[PDB]
């Protein structure tokens, strides 16, 4: 129930679809590791039960790309697969980014707010920093 995917093949495709997407490599590179199993050489990401993938996304929300017109896979097919499951991520940014951006205009979307708003899903984010439950230097 987990699919093991090697550094080199997450580096090469996030490099590839950050350009085609136009979601910073950074993103990736900070949410990768903090939603899988780091292991020597990789990552190994659960494709099983209700949370899958590298973004361990839930199907209500990768059905909710889907519904935007996003081009993904299934959600069982795409959570297991590197591409599909990168896409998501960066579909998923995008589409926060500019909820954030509408409802907190003159502020930057950080990699720290996008992962928040990925991780409780944009109407909670929104109100956990609408009610300033994040810190700020
Ligand atoms: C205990 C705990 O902390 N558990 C964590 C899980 O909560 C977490 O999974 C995330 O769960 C939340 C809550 O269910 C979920 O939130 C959904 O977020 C989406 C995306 O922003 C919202 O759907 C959008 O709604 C707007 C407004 O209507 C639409 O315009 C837009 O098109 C929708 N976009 C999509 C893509 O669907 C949902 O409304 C919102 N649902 C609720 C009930 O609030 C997150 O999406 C979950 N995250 C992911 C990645 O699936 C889990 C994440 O790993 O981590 C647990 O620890
Ligand atoms: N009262 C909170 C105001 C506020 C709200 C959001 C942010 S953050 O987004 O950037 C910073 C400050």
């Amino acid at each position: 129930s987990r699919v093991r995917f090697t550094t080199a093949e997450v580096d090469s495709a996030v490099a590839r679809i950050s350009q085609k997407i136009g979601v910073p490599a950074s993103y990736y590179q900070f949410l990768i590791p903090i939603e899988n199993f780091v292991v020597a050489g990789g990552f190994e990401t659960t494709v099983s039960g209700s949370f899958r993938g590298l973004g361990q996304f839930n199907r209500q929300t990768w059905d909710g790309l889907r519904r935007l017109g996003r081009n993904l896979p299934a959600f069982e097919e795409g959570s297991a697969q590197l591409n599909a499951s990168l896409y998501a991520i960066g579909f998923l940014y995008l589409e926060n980014k500019r909820a954030y951006e509408a409802s907190f205009k003159g502020r930057v979307f950080t990699h720290e707010i996008a992962y928040l708003y990925h991780n409780q899903g944009a109407p909670a984010a929104e109100q956990y920093l609408t009610s300033g439950r994040l810190v700020y230097p």
